[PDB]
């Protein structure tokens, strides 16, 4: 029982010694344990990024954590962070700092669905009026960017001094990774959310209609069941007539299977690059929404001037490439490369959406940048 976390905070706040607290006071608890060294040199677009291994009685962990604020926009945009709920790392000297905001900002901008506060240095403050203001401003800037302030779990602590032995220190490590329990729900496993199918392929078949091939994203596809081909022009409703796994004839399409399915009435030139297979109104065509893009900079093999208003690159959402204008932000006059902003984006065709879903920004078949839908319009 697998969940995925990362520790997202203003660099120097102390998320690299409390990722090293959290694996040796399970260690030394529960079960395991790394240190500062191992998680500070970072492996690996270049995001460098370390991934950390722990246990709970209940639930195991993948933990992400980055040496700075590069590495978190470049994670949160490319998924490649996982993140099933965060942890933020406020220091009590400092106090909420430019990057802690923009690291919630993301979050709400990426989808991270529960963050989780570790109110850390405590050992270096003596003032409870402080801690208290700390504390609020943290839960004043959560409920800004929709989060429940008033819900979310604070945990007083210090990670460095749990981290060298101090029992009593340790005490708020555990208290951590109990809300990473009791907090995060258990993730919707992709086979109980409704049917998405992205049609990869093609083609019409002998004596039994057209055949659209892909891989189940979510849920299963039953032989007999209604569909609908959404994307790229009006929403078309099938049956499904059948579903085929190589020769193997089968009734059923479970989510993470590469299928072929069998649709009723529908022809081979009314099947579109970028359309999808979806159970009936679970899915709907946009072309307008708000981004969160990453822009690749010269040394991550991207563009190597800037971009206006005027830009019109490709956006491959699951399967194609599809045109879209862009619109930016007031006050944003250009986009340089290795830079990061919110841009609305208007693509010429529809394609099957909702807040999440990611893309990459492409100009004449090379990636140029990546994106998150951050609203739908
Ligand atoms: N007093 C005290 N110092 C701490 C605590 N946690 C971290 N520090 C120190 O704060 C410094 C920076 O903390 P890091 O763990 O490196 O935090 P970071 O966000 O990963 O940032 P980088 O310094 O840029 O790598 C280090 O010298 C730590 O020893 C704590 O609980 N108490
Ligand atoms: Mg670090
Ligand atoms: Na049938
Ligand atoms: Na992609």
């Amino acid at each position: 029982p697998h969940v995925n976390v990362g520790t997202i905070g203003h660099v120097d706040h102390g998320k690299t010694t409390l990722t090293a607290a959290i694996t040796t006071v399970l260690a030394k608890t529960y079960g395991g344990a790394r240190a500062f060294d191992q998680i500070d040199n970072a492996p690996e677009i270049t995001i460098n990024t370390s991934h950390v291994e722990y246990d709970t009685p209940t639930r195991h962990y993948a933990h992400v954590d980055c040496p700075g604020h590069a590495d978190y926009v470049k994670n949160m945009i490319t998924g490649a962070a996982q993140m099933d709920g965060a942890i933020l790392v406020v220091a009590a000297t400092d106090g909420p700092m430019p990057q802690t905001r923009e690291h919630i900002l993301l979050g709400r901008q990426v989808g991270v669905p529960y963050i989780i506060v570790f109110l850390n240095k405590c050992d270096m403050v003596d003032d409870e009026e402080l801690l208290e203001l700390v504390e609020m401003e943290v839960r004043e800037l959560l409920s800004q960017y929709d989060f429940p302030g008033d819900d979310t779990p604070i945990v007083r602590g210090s990670a460095l001094k749990a981290l060298e032995g101090d029992a009593e220190w340790e005490a708020k490590i555990l208290e951590l990774a109990g809300f990473l329990d009791s907090y995060i729900p258990e993730p919707e496993r992709a086979i109980d959310k409704p049917f998405l199918l992205p049609i990869e392929d093609v083609f019409s078949i002998s004596g039994r209609g057209t055949v659209v091939t892909g891989r189940v994203e979510r849920g299963i596809i039953k032989v007999g069941e209604e569909v609908e081909i959404v994307g790229i022009k009006e929403t078309q409703k099938s049956t499904c007539t059948g579903v085929e796994m190589f020769r193997k004839l089968l009734d059923e399409g479970r989510a993470g299977e590469n299928v072929g399915v069998l649709l009723r009435g529908i022809k081979r030139e009314e099947i579109e690059r970028g359309q999808v297979l979806a159970k009936p109104g679970t899915i709907k065509p946009h072309t307008k929404f708000e981004s969160e893009v990453y822009i690749l900079s010269k040394d991550e093999g991207g563009r190597h001037t800037p971009f206006f208003k005027g830009y019109r690159p490709q956006f491959y959402f699951r399967t194609t490439d599809v045109t879209g204008t862009i619109e930016l932000p007031e006050g944003v006059e250009m986009v340089m490369p290795g830079d990061n902003i919110k841009m609305v984006v208007t693509l010429i065709h529809p394609i099957a959406m909702d807040d999440g879903l990611r893309f990459a920004i492409r100009e004449g078949g090379r990636t140029v940048g990546a994106g998150v839908v951050a609203k739908v319009l």
